[PDB]
């Protein structure tokens, strides 16, 4: 269908995020436990937030690098719908928190960062991977804007068969940029919390992505 | 110069972790909030760990990759003396953590895992990184895979450019001889002390053999 919003609560305290999801919650698909949330809270914030929206897909952003079997199922035990792995963790990490997903009816994503190569996201698509996360650095950003070279990566990994979402940094402006190419979920983080209306924030990103697509 | 030992305490709840530390604190050199440990509790892992042992080193396995000066804070705040940086991280996250690292007289650690490049490592040295673990993933080790010639290789490259090097994963009591001759800073065990019949005994056994062999 349309591309699915996303918000990210990078948030240190759930007071803090639920001064975002008191606005926004209904204005969003995908309510994401960042990882500085995860962090700050523990999965308690995966736990309390799916039990507030239940009917919201909770992606608990956790970045898992080792041990996926275990912190996958500390994810799923707290009722995350998706979790995510780095894309620098062992095969074997994304493997075993994928057959943790597959038993609470769950799903995986790679998160993308910095190094990685096309031979590995074969071996995630041969492991049963197809979820990834294009995701620009925002340390990176601080010091990195868009660019053609991250639009033609998008569309070979479309069409290598995995449902993409694009984040970090991602401001309204810069949907246009991947017209025409089946993005999965756009996340907003800071352009929805920290907008002067975060519920005006949220309804442009939706609006713009239904005129887009 | 006698490699320090580190106990890391993956544990889901601080009460698992207490299990351990009450036995342990005083029979190793490192308490490790492990990865597992922070997300199933949170950064209070961190200042709590602290508060039972200010005099102690207190590490926390963020394995940041991302947002570094934010996260960083999160633990520096909560009283950690070192944090960990995996290594496929932006360089300006692994300096970003660094510099609050400084504010707070701490330090990061680059977890070294995977893929990773002598140029990579150039670049943290020329950063002002001074550590890096050395660490083989569980789910590897899981798929069977063990201690060999590359690894002593690497780990005296990277000591040679002058990294303090920690080692790490599923490392049991005979692995230790393998690296005899290299100057290991750190060794870590998490389940070889935690599940063992004596904790106290297991801690102990680890410094009896490190104590021998170097
Ligand atoms: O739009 P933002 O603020 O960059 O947030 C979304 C990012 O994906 C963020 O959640 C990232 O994962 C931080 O590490
Ligand atoms: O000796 P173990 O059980 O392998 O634990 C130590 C590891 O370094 C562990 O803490 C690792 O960081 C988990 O990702
Ligand atoms: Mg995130
Ligand atoms: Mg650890």
């Amino acid at each position: 269908s349309l591309p699915m919003l996303q918000v990210a609560l990078d948030n240190q305290t759930m007071d803090s995020a639920y001064e975002t999801t008191r606005l926004i919650a209904e204005e969003v698909d995908i309510i994401e436990v960042g990882t500085i949330l995860c962090v700050g809270e523990g999965v308690r914030a995966v736990r309390d937030l799916k039990a507030l929206y239940p009917h919201k897909i909770v992606l608990a952003d956790a970045k898992i690098a080792d041990a996926g079997k275990i912190l996958s199922r500390m994810c799923f035990e707290a009722n995350a719908d998706w979790v995510t792995v780095i894309c620098c963790a062992d095969i074997n990490t994304a493997k075993g928190a994928l057959d943790v997903a597959k038993e609470f009816n769950g799903d995986v994503q790679i998160e993308l960062t910095g190094y990685w190569t096309w031979e590995q996201a074969q071996q995630w698509r041969d492991a049963g991977i197809g979820q990834v996360v294009y995701h620009r650095s925002r340390d990176a950003q601080a010091a990195v804007a868009w660019g053609e070279a991250d639009i033609t990566a998008i569309k070979r990994l479309s069409d290598m068969g995995f449902k993409v979402t694009v984040t970090g940094g991602l401001a309204l402006e810069d949907l246009p940029l991947f017209k025409g190419i089946p993005i999965h979920v756009f996340i907003a983080g800071r352009s929805i919390r920290d907008a002067a209306s975060p519920v005006e924030a949220a309804r442009q990103f939706k609006r713009s992505i239904a005129e887009l697509w």
